[PDB]
DNA sequence: TTGACTCTCTTAA
DNA sequence: GAGAGTCA
DNA sequence: TTGACTCTCTTAA
DNA sequence: GAGAGTCA
């Protein structure tokens, strides 16, 4: 809600609840042929999810608290960042999973960045393969690699140059 | 419906029309601190665009030809790839700009690949900065770089480990 | 047969 | 990646 | 007050 | 990144 104290109370109650979610170990590519280990705190697959949590989409949840007799509600991964600017360079800030695991609510696996920065981590070579993200990736992006391009650049005639 | 010869004729008429688009020289980052040059064949900003071309969205166009009294229409960048498979790994193939310039219709700046592969080129370090795309990028992706993350991973208490 | 508009849709963050 | 409404 | 559902929306390829 | 309709 409005005051700084109330926002801190929201963050603390969220952390305490998420801190009781099952801790699931995931071994992940780091880039550079190296592997690491992440510990994701995973929201349950089905209700009940935890105090204050409800599922609004297949992989979307919201956190809800009653403050000053009014219901306040946030996207479930946005709560750690409630004291941060909600935009950057005129772009909305989004919760962004460094572990690329939407059920995870570990705030040590989340950052707060534009949707473009968020998306781009999907292709990052990873912290041991050349990640240049200022807020460093925890793993190589799941979509990193050569791709599966069906056809490359080509012309039939002689009208074009690169 | 349309024979291989008729499809080749469509591709040829498309190339002949696009080849007359204004050719714009762009200096571009290649990665590795190097600069290169791309020559984009840019569809006009407003009608008329060229024989067979019409705008269906702010940065969307279609190519239309009528053959044996039947109207055929294609996305304007898909025409070079009409003799190629249209899906791969269960994913639809998309026209993908290697120059990241949607108005460009130079077929030497296009490839044909999944939407994920397409998107990922936005963050590629480029052909001189570590591109691993099997069909190599022509330039560093426009969104490559350290990003502008507002807040990184953090917790207030001690409930979490990474 | 053609141009210049109109509309809505897909994907996965 | 989001916000908000309907019920119990 | 809290839980468990429902719906549609944003972005930029 | 897409497909399709209307009108003259
Ligand atoms: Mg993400
Ligand atoms: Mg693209
Ligand atoms: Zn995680
Ligand atoms: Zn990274
Ligand atoms: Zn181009
Ligand atoms: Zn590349």
């Amino acid at each position: 809600a409005l005051t700084n104290a109330q926002i801190l109370a929201v963050i603390d109650s969220w952390e305490e609840t998420v801190g009781q979610f099952p801790v699931i170990t995931h071994h992940v590519p780091l880039g550079g042929g190296l592997q690491g280990t992440l510990h994701c705190y995973e929201i349950p697959l089905a209700a009940p999810y935890g105090v204050g949590f409800a599922k609004n989409g297949p992989t979307r949840w919201q956190y809800k608290r009653t403050i000053n007799q009014v219901v306040h509600r946030w996207g479930s991964h946005t709560v750690p960042f409630l004291l941060e600017p909600d935009n950057i360079n005129g772009k909305t800030c989004t919760a962004s999973h460094l572990c690329h695991n939407t059920r995870c609510h570990n705030p040590l696996h989340l950052c707060w960045e534009s949707l473009d920065d968020n998306k781009g981590r999907n292709w990052c070579p990873g912290p041991n393969g050349g990640c240049v993200h200022a807020v460093v990736c925890l793993r190589q992006g799941p979509l990193y690699g050569p791709g599966a391009t069906v056809a490359g650049p080509q012309q039939r005639g002689s009208h074009f140059v690169v």
